[PDB]
C-alpha cells in the first residue's frame, strides 16, 4: 500500500548523458548508438536568442566546435546535423551503455520522468506530465538543457522529451527527440506565453481509484452523473473534456475496485463543487493529475 | 526555476539490486563488494511472522538454501550470518557495479530516496523522509521487502535504510544496512501501532524559503516573531519543535532570501492559524515537510 510520484530507474539514461559544449554554451547532450543529441542552440550565445539564424549559425561551426564529453573522456565528432531543434553530432564511437531504445512523440496528458543534468552529470530524477497547454512543470536551472524525459517498458525506454526553455512564467517547453517543440514555442527569447493549463481529468480519476485501493474512500459518494453531465461541471472547473475512449481507459481500474467510471465521476464532480473541506486524499490537498491510468496499474501491481 | 519532489539518480543502486529466495519466500538483496544484505524475514514463510525465533529458523538453513540471482545469473552463497534483522550472505563474487559506498543510519526528518524493487528487478524512485515516528510514508508491495533508502553526495551513496514490513495502518518501517529497526518495530506480524506523526517544523521552513526562491510570495507577512513563541504555535498544530540549531541550518537560506528564520517563523505561524483559504505554494494545497534544508540548496544550486 502507498501511493507515491514515482519516476522510472534513472540508471540506463544516466548511461546516456554527455556534456556538450560549442564556444562559451555548455549544455548535456544525449548519447545513443554513435549519435549525441542537444538543443540546437548549444550553438548560440546569450545575445543570439533574442533572435536567433540557426541556419546562419551553423554555418560558422564545424565538427571540432562541438566538444562532446562522456564523464571524463572526450568524444571525436565526425558529422554535424540540424534536425528541427535538435543537433544530431555523429561520433566515432558508439555508446556501449546504449539501452534498447525508441523516440516517441507523447500527447498532453501523458506523464514522463525527468533526468535533470548539469554539465552531463545526472542531479535528480522526477515524474511529470505534458500539460494541455504543452508546457511541463519541471524544475531546471540553466545548464539544464538537453536532460531529457521518458518512459521504460521493461527493458525499452522510450524518450520523450529534450529541454530547451524556461517560459518568463517559470514553466519548461522543450522538444520530442525528432527536434520538434510540443505546442507552439519557439527557441527564441521572445513573449511566449502559455494557454490555459486546465486539469487532466482522466489522470484524476486514475488518482481517486489509486486512493480508493490504497484506502482513501471518504470522497465516494451516493451519487451517478452521465458524461454530459460531468463535462459542464469539468468545463466550469477548466478540466479536461471526458470522453468515452477515458471512460474505456479507466476500465480495468473500475473493474478492479468495484466502482463503474460514471459513479467515480460524480465523486469528483462533488469533490469540484464543494471542496476538499479541510480534508486529504493520498497526502494532497488538492486534485492530483499527474498520474495516469497505466500509471495507477503499474504502480499499484508493482510491474518492473 | 520550479521545485520538484526530487529522487537521487538511482543507477548507482540499480546495480546493486539482487533476488534473494529462501524456500518459498522471494524478496530483494543489497549487493555490495562480495556481500548480499537482505530482510532476516527471507527465511520465514507468512505463518511464522506471527511469532519468529530467528535464531532458530536459521539453524536449518544451510548456504545452499539461500539463492541469490544478480539479473540472470546465479551467484554461489559461501556464508551467511544475522546482524541484527538483517541477512548478510557471502557471495563468491564481488558485484563489479559496487559503487563508493557508506552505512548510515538517519535522523527522523530526514529525507532520502527509496528504488522500489521486486524479485531483484527496479520498479520506481521515489523521494521520502524519516517520519518523527520513525515510520515511512512509501509505496511498496508484497515482494518490495529489501528495497533500499539512499543519499548520493557526488559519487558516494550513503545507505540508509531497508524495507522490512507494512504496519496495519499502511505506514512502513524498516532498518539502517546494520539491521536496526527505526523506532520501536519489529519483524513481527503483531499489534504495532504508530506514534504521533507530527510535521517536521525545519522542512517546511525550508520549503518555504523554496517557494520565495520560485516566486510564490504570498504567504510573506509583515510579522515576527520568537523561537518560543512560534513553539507555542508549533505544539498547538503537532509540529515538531523548533530548536536553535534548526534556526542555524536555515543561515544560508535566510541568507539567500533575505527573509529572516523568525521572520519566516511568522509567515508559517500565520498559515497555521489562518489555512490556504484556497490557495497554493508550489503546487501544493498543504504545508510540504519532505524537503530538508540541504535539499533545497541542492535543488536550487543543481548538485550533481
Ligand atoms: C544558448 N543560451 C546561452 C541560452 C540561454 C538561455 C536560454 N533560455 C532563455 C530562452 C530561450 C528561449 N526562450 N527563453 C532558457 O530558458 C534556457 N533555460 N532552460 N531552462 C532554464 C531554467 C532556468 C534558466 C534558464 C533556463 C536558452 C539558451
Ligand atoms: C517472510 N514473509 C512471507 C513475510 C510476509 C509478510 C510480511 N509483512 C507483514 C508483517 C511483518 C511484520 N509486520 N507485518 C509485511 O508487511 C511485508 N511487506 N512489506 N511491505 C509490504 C507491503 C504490502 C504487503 C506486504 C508488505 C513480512 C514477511
Amino acid at each position: 500500500s502507498g501511493f507515491r510520484k514515482m519516476a522510472f530507474p534513472s540508471g540506463k539514461v544516466e548511461g546516456c548523458m554527455v556534456q556538450v559544449t560549442c564556444g562559451t554554451t555548455t549544455l548535456n547532450g544525449l548519447w545513443l548508438d554513435d549519435v549525441v543529441y542537444c538543443p540546437r542552440h548549444v550553438i548560440c550565445t546569450s545575445e543570439d536568442m533574442l533572435n536567433p539564424n540557426y541556419e546562419d549559425l551553423l554555418i560558422r561551426k564545424s565538427n571540432h566546435n562541438f566538444l562532446v564529453q562522456a564523464g571524463n573522456v572526450q568524444l571525436r565528432v565526425i558529422g554535424h546535423s540540424m534536425q528541427n531543434c535538435v543537433l544530431k553530432l555523429k561520433v566515432d564511437t558508439a555508446n556501449p551503455k546504449t539501452p534498447k531504445y525508441k523516440f516517441v512523440r507523447i500527447q498532453p496528458g501523458q506523464t514522463f520522468s525527468v533526468l535533470a543534468c548539469y554539465n552531463g552529470s545526472p542531479s535528480g530524477v522526477y515524474q511529470c506530465a505534458m500539460r494541455p497547454n504543452f508546457t511541463i512543470k519541471g524544475s531546471f536551472l540553466n545548464g539544464s538543457c538537453g536532460s531529457v524525459g521518458f518512459n521504460i517498458d521493461y527493458d525499452c525506454v522510450s524518450f520523450c522529451y529534450m529541454h530547451h526553455m524556461e517560459l518568463p512564467t517559470g514553466v519548461h517547453a522543450g522538444t520530442d527527440l525528432e527536434g520538434n517543440f510540443y505546442g507552439p514555442f519557439v527557441d527564441r527569447q521572445t513573449a511566449q506565453a502559455a494557454g490555459t493549463d486546465t486539469t487532466i481529468t482522466v489522470n484524476v480519476l486514475a488518482w481517486l481509484y489509486a486512493a480508493v485501493i490504497n484506502g482513501d474512500r471518504w470522497f465516494l459518494n451516493r451519487f451517478t452523473t452521465t458524461l454530459n453531465d460531468f463535462n459542464l461541471v469539468a468545463m466550469k472547473y477548466n478540466y479536461e473534456p471526458l470522453t468515452q475512449d477515458h471512460v474505456d481507459i479507466l476500465g480495468p481500474l473500475s473493474a478492479q475496485t468495484g466502482i463503474a467510471v460514471l459513479d467515480m465521476c460524480a465523486s469528483l464532480k462533488e469533490l469540484l463543487q464543494n471542496g476538499m473541506n479541510g480534508r486529504t486524499i493520498l497526502g494532497s490537498a488538492l486534485l492530483e493529475d499527474e498520474f495516469t491510468p497505466f500509471d495507477v496499474v503499474r504502480q499499484c501491481s508493482g510491474v518492473t
